[PDB]
């Protein structure tokens, strides 16, 4: 019988360490009240659509009846005054959170014959490996530590839940998965959701890499143009500065009995023109002034 | 994708036509299971597709 | 080789340089604007298609 | 890559040594053309690498 | 890579430990210079890669 914890956009996947940091200091009193308890614990739930902080303190129906009871680990409070550590230990589904009565109604029914039940596990782990390879989200050391062949997986349901935790699916999809009771239904939903999330993430990455591909293609067309243009620079441009703006104006002023101040001004202007790129507006102004 | 028990049962058969028919039956069963799974997947993908394209446009906006 | 290379990169801009040149063909036009247009088209070819300065240059050319 | 005229000339040849020698000479000519293009491309590519490198060297000095 | 003057100074030394220490010091000097060169090179390469990525991110900003 404790007040519902304010998740505040802090999803807690099963068997996954998460950190909850609520700005409100009201939960500080609750946390300090449970310190005296020999076995401190924290309740974990999931919020419904249209998150609203006011509704959390106004109505308790916003928080999903589903919850994940777990034990508190330790207090850090490095930067803020609330750094709750929430872990996925024991799932629970309250019949009526309005009325607290609870029961560990964890359903893990399985068939007596287990020869193809773990066959889908191989495909699931292969898909997870593919997703992390193409869409890196976490370090690979976790996969090496937990290898399907090691036989140390006493909780295949928890392994599947952690594997599906890598999915970027919205919390609504996670709630829909949780609603499923049959094992095949939840497994299938998990893998399909994973593929969808990967598609979205790869779209976002693909635009970024595609910009580089277009830039490389432009530079490559320009590079072939530069090859023929180097052959031309030897041949067509003739490596001759005559007939250019610089030399054209030099020859234009060649035949005039000219003072010296104008000569130094023209030398400065020509130095700028050479330094100035042709396209720039400053270059056009300099050219007009020189004309 | 048949079970190891199915493979053992196939090996138990001796006559060539009998083992061929058993293998064909196993292939039929596996194909039926795969087709049912694919049809269920297509139906669920359509159900998720009921999500309006406005959601995809909003995702692109974000 | 030289003339083939010139032919390959004959157009400063795709479907624009040739279009404007053929538009200018029917024009008994002064030399000044010809040289200005040649310089502008050389810059156009030097620039990329989607640059804002390229867009302003294209509008001026039109 | 020899023009169709070269192929016609090869066809005109009757003796096996003559036709095969002309084909071999055309193949050597193909190598000469390809190697000329490759050498020009590679030289200009080293120079463009150096041109980009020059801005990189000004950045190192910076 | 120590200059010939350093090698002559090492040769002038007669005690084996002294010349060994001088050789180790020269090795450390060369190591420091080489490490600085490599660090600066990698830093500049990272900065140029970040400049290209900044051009990409400026396109994304557009």
């Amino acid at each position: 019988h404790l007040p519902l914890i304010a998740i505040t956009r802090n999803p807690v996947f099963p068997r996954f360490i998460k950190i909850i940091e609520v700005k409100n200091k009201k939960l500080v009193e609750l946390l300090r009240r449970k310190v005296r308890l020999a076995q401190p614990y924290v309740g974990v739930f999931l919020k419904r659509d249209d998150s609203n902080e006011s509704d959390v303190v106004e109505s308790l129906d916003e928080i999903y009846h589903t919850g994940t009871f777990a034990q508190i680990h330790e207090m850090q409070d490095l930067g803020d005054k609330l750094r709750m550590i929430v872990m996925g230990h024991r799932r629970v589904h309250i019949s009526r959170q309005l009325e607290m009565v609870e029961v560990e109604n964890v359903v893990h029914e399985d068939f007596q014959v287990t020869e193809e039940v773990k066959a889908l596990t191989a495909e699931i782990v292969k898909t997870i490996r593919d997703i992390i390879a193409l869409n890196p989200l976490y370090r690979e050391s976790v996969l090496q530590m937990m290898q399907a062949g090691q036989r140390v997986v006493d909780n295949p349901i928890y392994l599947s839940d952690m594997g599906a935790a890598l999915t970027g699916a919205e919390s609504h999809e996670l709630q829909d998965v949780l609603e499923e009771t049959n094992i095949p239904k939840r497994l299938y939903k998990a893998l399909s959701l994973l593929k969808k999330e990967f598609e979205l993430s790869k779209l976002q990455q693909r635009l970024g890499r595609e910009v580089e591909e277009k830039i490389k293609q432009t530079h490559r067309k320009e590079l072939l143009q530069e090859q023929l243009k180097i052959i031309k620079k030897e041949l067509g441009l003739e490596k001759d500065d005559k007939d250019a703006i610089e030399e054209k104006f030099r020859e234009r002023l060649k035949e005039l009995v000219v003072p010296k101040h104008v000569m130094d001004v023209v030398d400065e202007e020509l130095s700028k023109l050479g330094l100035l790129d042709n396209h720039s507006s400053e270059f056009n102004v300099t050219r007009n002034y020189l004309d």
